């Protein structure tokens, strides 16, 4: 008899032509097709703008007809190299941000969702503890940079014959957005 027939596609970020006349035939038969466009920002499968909803035994074909289109910005405290290139949903792209500045918060990477950039692509100031700001005595700062970024350590060595509250030969402290972890000691 009949494998038996489909309804009027909801094209989310699109639509059918001629949507006047194809209201209703529905619902349609299998093997019927219909042409159909995406909305600005979006693209069918094809990579155009326009292109046709298939009617399978399983539902409408493409099961996302219409694919969101993601510009690439311009990145400030970043390295560009993408800037103005156009990427389909689900593309996934690498962000390198100048030193001290990281993405949020803080993958290295940024994809294209329906919704668009995820996350945005910037690179945001990193929040940092200072080295100046640390104070050990009988012991040195073992590294040894000058800015630290959060969740970044410090490590620290004790002088010959003093030991840590380890209570070991050398530790190191954690950088967090309140300053360091704690102070260094060796006795
Ligand atoms: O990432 S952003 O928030 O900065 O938005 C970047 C996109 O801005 C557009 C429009 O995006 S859309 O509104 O989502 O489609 O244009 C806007 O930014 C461009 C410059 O791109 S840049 O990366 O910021 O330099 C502006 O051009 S210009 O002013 O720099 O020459 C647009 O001004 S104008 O409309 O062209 O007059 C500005 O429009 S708006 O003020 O944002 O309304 C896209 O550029 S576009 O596609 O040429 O229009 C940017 O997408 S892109 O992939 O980064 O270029
Ligand atoms: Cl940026
Ligand atoms: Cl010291």
């Amino acid at each position: 008899m009949g494998l038996k027939p489909c309804d009027y596609p909801d094209i989310k970020h699109g639509g059918l032509y001629h949507e006047n006349m194809r209201r209703p035939y529905f619902p349609v038969a299998v093997g019927k097709y219909y042409s159909y466009y995406c909305d600005e920002h979006f693209e069918t499968p094809s990579g155009s703008y326009w292109d046709h909803i298939h009617c399978t035994q399983d539902g409408w074909s493409p099961a996302v007809p219409c694919l969101r289109k993601c510009y690439f910005p311009y990145l400030e405290n970043g390295y560009n190299q993408n800037h103005g290139r156009k990427f389909v949903q689900g593309k996934s792209i690498d962000v390198a941000c100048h030193p001290g500045y990281a993405l949020p918060k803080a993958q290295t990477t940024v994809t294209c969702m329906e919704n668009g950039w995820s996350p945005t692509p910037r690179c945001i100031r990193v929040k940092t503890c200072s080295k100046s700001s640390i104070d050990i005595e009988n012991g040195f700062i073992s590294e040894s940079q000058y800015t630290y970024a959060l969740k970044e350590k410090a490590k620290y060595q004790c002088k010959l014959g003093y030991v840590t509250a380890d209570g070991e030969t050398s530790g190191s402290i954690t950088c967090g957005k309140d300053g360091w972890s704690a102070q260094p000691t060796c006795i």
